[PDB]
């Protein structure tokens, strides 16, 4: 006890997910305030896991006023080692079709008054200045470890660098993508989704940064699963995102994420983590420029 | 019955459209709006104009109480908004003294209170996603889009019309906007980049303003008044506040009419089914219920 | 005559310019600047030191309090800032070893105190927009380039010499920074696109404090570094060609009369006051 542990942020469409059994509810405090709820421990299987809803059992909490420092510090708190997080998503691209999942390998930020950072000279914050590596934000292992959970499950995973098109069936998890994350907490504009599209971004959504940063700030190996639950609004009105219209999809797709969730937790479970955890501290010492 | 609230920018701060009724001052759930609003009628439609600036433009854009401008007009009852921004044109054939009655954004801004809605005390409980692919009131922009037809003002329409049709002064038919947050206009290098994004103009005032009022369910059109060519061009063009006013005067007898005649014009339809339309839009927006 | 203030990023945390003659703790409008200011001469010329990051460099990109620095260095007497940059390239003719005197910026930072003015209780009252077209100080850059000459550093100008002439180490004699909030580095996808938009460089400091700089009258311009044991040893080489180039700079400063520019640096800020319509 308890090394390894996995914390699961569930998001739009997964804010009460029954993952397992409870076994005790954390309400916690952290230096940076209080988690968007009470954190939820128990077991699937012999692995220790933690859940923790991104906006509130009740969703009363919109994606930029999360207190992602808090929920994050709460999971490392409890000895979490990796996250899992679900981020709604609305596709920019033609292969990417609502009740796909996309394993993210990269982003781009357009969020702004969301706290990034747990250090800093600001007494709210930890004593220091660090500027943490980025180039590939997530971590590696883990990312394969959700396609691998894809493939366990009998889901269809298509990969560019590996697959032709016609092999691209779906529903499909993709095994890499991009996302730009807006603030919120309005849908982008067409022209907005269109120079997004333009950019080469794969989707869009709103919830994926700071989280993806604050993991890696705090030592975790984290990682995504998108659930695309739209166009966007770069294709015809009767395809233009709205809530209803992200609620249905995610309600058709909770199935299968919470089959990749909980598949993911064995396969971390069945490996050592070692060396990548002793890495993970380690890079944010390096990091260190105070 | 309909009411228009007409918001005022840069180079409109008093913009003098009818004979006053009252002045009044209102308090908002969101704090006071940018100054006392001036209440009156343009034939038999009851009107309201508010400066956005505060009417000395003490009040810089990325300052404005957006929300409790808006909130305040929608308290006065009011239907739509009509709005103008001083915006620079970051094309061809956008040039100053033409108007565009724009169809879409790219929002640049930050630190501005951009909703009604959240979690903290300020604000209305809920979480509230507006739709916002196609942003404006479309029945709005058309209306003042005929309002210049009929002030006998060129419109020209890039869809239906050829680039060697176009008749300067103009108001376009459709048009982008990037909404940058001030008060420094615009390096070089960005204005370049917006314009490679294929925006059309450069503003700082029309969002949050353009959402807060989806977001109080009323309709909304924005006039933006091409004053400048932003910095893209050669050095005697770049645009600096002078260049801004002294265009923006020439202009604003063009944007009074057009604004004059849309309120009319708005006055003699029936809107009921669109309020409905714009007061359910809001409802299916609550995430949280 | 003239006082040339200079701005030290990474690398100038606590430099040894000059010969300490005052030191000044001062307290502006706007909070306290991120250290003392230290006073003395580059032969005749008055010069001001201050280091953005504070000696411990405690303070992070996003909660430098440029304005108060700024301020700090008008309320000395200071015409001129020199300022340092540490950057990364985002474009192959840009090396580590490299440095760029930047003539343009794309702005990324958000939550940044940027503008001396506004409405709120502890603003100057008016409103101001600057025009930011070329946002540096042009004869400034100038001076920099020179420096750069006097000290037998290769200087390289895309717009007029064959890429043959890009010898490195060299002073890039123009180019555009991407300024990113921080604190985190970027993630590829985000350098791909900064690169797709033309930049050449990135980095997390340089805005607001050309802009304010600007607001307040002065003549800006900034010399950015291009950025284990043998990066550090160059960055450590890097720093030594910049602290050459400064010296030199504040020298070439000194030789020449800024009155027309600087009465027209004022104007500037007048003539951008809205709110005096
Ligand atoms: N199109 C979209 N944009 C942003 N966040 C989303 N979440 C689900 N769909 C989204
Ligand atoms: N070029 C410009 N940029 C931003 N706001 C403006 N208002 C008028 N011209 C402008």
């Amino acid at each position: 006890m308890s090394k390894v542990k996995v914390g699961i942020i569930g998001g739009s469409g997964f804010d009460d997910p029954n993952l397992f059994k409870k076994v005790g509810v954390r309400q916690v405090t952290t230096p940076f305030g209080k988690p968007s709820d009470t954190l939820v421990e128990g077991f699937v299987g012999d692995v220790a896991c933690v859940v923790l809803p991104r906006h509130g059992k009740g969703h009363l909490i919109p994606p930029s006023e999360v207190n992602y420092r808090a929920n994050v510090w709460a999971l490392k708190d409890l000895g979490c080692t990796h996250i899992l997080a679900t981020n709604a998503c609305g596709s920019l691209q033609e292969d990417l079709v609502p009740g796909d999942f996309v394993v993210l390998n990269q982003f781009m930020d357009k969020t702004w008054g969301r706290e990034n950072t747990f250090y800093g000279s600001k007494p709210d914050s930890l004593k220091g200045v660090l500027h943490m590596p980025m180039a590939e934000p997530f971590c590696e292992r883990t990312r394969q470890i959700l396609i691998q959970a894809a493939r366990n499950k009998s889901i269809n995973v298509y990969d560019k660098k590996t697959m032709d098109k016609s092999a691209c069936i779906h529903p499909c998890v993709h095994a890499e993508g991009s996302a730009v994350t807006i603030n919120g907490p309005r849908f982008s504009t067409r022209c907005e989704s269109f120079i997004h599209k333009a950019m080469g971004l794969d989707i869009v959504n709103m919830t994926l940064v700071p989280e993806v940063s604050l993991a890696r700030e705090a030592g975790l190996s984290y990682a995504s699963i998108a659930i695309v639950t739209d166009f966007d609004c770069w294709k015809s009105e009767e395809e233009h995102v709205c809530v209803d219209m992200v609620l249905e999809q995610f309600r058709k797709s909770v199935v299968h994420v919470r089959e990749i969730l909980l598949e993911a937790v064995a396969l971390i479970g069945a490996e050592d983590w070692t060396k990548t955890i002793e890495a993970n501290k380690a890079l944010v010492m390096s990091s260190r420029q105070d």
